[PDB]
């Protein structure tokens, strides 16, 4: 292709991951590739944690193209402080490099027992700039304004387990990834690649709801109240302590999910947010949706969207492109 292209690799219909390197000595590592974050995480060998111990490291000593920087980095996550460094080195992403500005960690516990649980080493975030640590132009961004690519935009065609890889794909369109027309969503904040969409699932309906398109997600949510809404009568159920809201897979009574614009009709059918549990039970199924409530009614179009539908995130026109994906590559 003349388009930048990192193969992604699906871990058990959870999430996928991506490979990247840092340094000129290009350090390879594993990545989180997450549209809903917007710095580049990447664990130090100074990191003693019981995590990192377990993980690829990066040593900044190993490379020509290491500049310091140094400025600390506190953020608070579940299980307590992620801390570290801002250091900049070349980063390569695919067949492309530039010197980026990342965060080199130093203690990895307030990530726990996500981090040690997971085999990723570090997290890539591809949202905007504001909604970075430290003002930092979007990899994406920085690739353009350098003549790299000549459109600052990627997209997302996602893995799906047990029948395709998955790709991001930086720089342009590719129409080997898509079917039907492209349909495109104007963002209502440059933070997230976030949309204003018509929700409705049954007769339960939320005009102009916030959308958050974000790859970094593993399920779809759903405000709390629109949620114990639709799913009144349904034969859903939680049951004592096994995996949350299970149904039978072939349960007639699961409603498709629509969303609208002007623009568009996106639809999200129970095939696409309902998870085998076979091992639990013959014919059963957990759904893929959480309650979850923003200061604002908010959808979070995750990774159970972006399997059916390629993505295009375009930071040049603001905008988010909608279409089904080629269901084989
Ligand atoms: C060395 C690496 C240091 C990483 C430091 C770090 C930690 C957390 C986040 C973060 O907030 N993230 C990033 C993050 C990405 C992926 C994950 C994640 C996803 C899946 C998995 C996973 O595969 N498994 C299966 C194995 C066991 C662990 C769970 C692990 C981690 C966690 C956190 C959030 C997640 C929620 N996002 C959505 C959102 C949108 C709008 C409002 C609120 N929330 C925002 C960004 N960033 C950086």
């Amino acid at each position: 292709s003349s388009n930048d292209n990192i193969e992604l690799v699906d871990f058990q219909n959870i999430m996928f991951y991506g490979d990247a390197e840092v340094g000129d000595n290009q350090q390879p590592f594993t990545f989180i590739l997450d549209t809903g974050s917007a710095n580049l995480w990447v664990p130090s060998v100074k990191c003693t944690t019981a995590g990192c111990l377990t993980k690829h490291l990066y040593d900044s000593s190993k490379s020509r193209t290491y500049e310091k920087d140094g400025t600390k980095v506190e953020m608070n996550y579940v299980s307590g402080t992620v801390s570290g460094f801002f250091s900049k080195d070349l980063v390569t992403v695919g067949n492309l490099s530039l010197p980026y500005k990342f965060i080199e960690v130093i203690d990895t516990n307030g990530f726990e027992p996500t981090y040690t649980a997971s085999t990723f080493d570090g997290i890539l975030g591809l949202g905007w700039k504001d909604l970075s640590i430290g003002s930092v132009d979007p990899i994406v961004v920085e690739l353009k304004n350098q003549n790299k690519i000549e459109n600052a935009l990627f997209t997302f065609y996602l893995p799906v387990h047990d029948k395709h890889t998955g790709f991001l794909t930086i720089g342009g369109i590719e129409e080997r990834f898509y079917e039907g027309p492209l349909t495109y969503e104007k963002l209502n904040h440059d933070l997230y690649w976030q949309i204003t969409l018509d929700a409705h699932v049954g007769n339960i309906m939320l005009e102009k709801a916030n959308c958050i398109v974000d790859s970094g997600t593993s399920a779809i949510t759903v405000p709390t109240d629109f949620l114990n809404k639709m799913l009144q009568n349904l034969d859903v159920i939680k049951v004592p302590f096994l995996p949350f809201y299970v149904t039978l897979c072939n349960n007639s009574k699961l409603p498709t999910f629509e969303f609208t614009s002007e623009n568009g009709k996106y639809t999200l059918e129970p095939e696409y947010y309902l998870q085998h549990i076979e091992d639990v039970g013959p014919g059963l199924c957990m759904l893929n949706i959480i309650g979850l409530d923003f200061p604002v009614p908010t959808f979070i179009l995750g990774d159970p969207f972006m399997r059916k539908y390629f993505t295009v995130f375009d930071y040049d026109n603001h905008s988010v492109g909608i279409a089904l994906a080629k269901k084989n590559l």
